[PDB]
């Protein structure tokens, strides 16, 4: 649904508050979660988020750079099916 | 939570329905979502399993496949 967005390439250490505060600059924050890749204890995870204001995602969207812990995040509009 | 694994790299080809029916194989599942990257090539499974001993099964099987690739189940520690 609206204000939902993945975001990839988190560093390992981003915790859900890191998201939440940097994604806040934005707009308010419903949900925010962190998901480790398992795979080393350093390796990038992906992170969720939704928004109050769905307007919240354009922009987000309209900034060419995305930083976050010293590592580019790759926020992009999230298209869940269950 | 406890059960939980997600998988990368799924093609548009594979439904959600797809994922749930490969998955139950080694378990009940509680929850099943594909997050889809619309950017030609390869999105993401989540999967629930009703019991964590399903996840062990998953693990203790060396080679995956689904609708053609190679998948890689880990498991998956949300955070909130």
């Amino acid at each position: 649904n609206a204000g939902k967005m993945f975001i990839g390439g988190l560093s390992w250490q981003t915790s859900p508050d890191s998201l939440r505060d940097y994604f806040s600059k934005f707009g308010e924050i419903r949900e925010c979660m962190v998901m480790r890749d398992p795979t080393t204890k350093r390796s990038r995870g992906f992170g969720f988020v939704t928004f109050a204001d769905p307007a919240s995602v354009d922009k987000v969207l309209g900034q060419p750079h995305h930083e976050l812990d010293s590592k580019t995040i790759d926020p992009k509009v999230a298209f869940p099916r269950r």
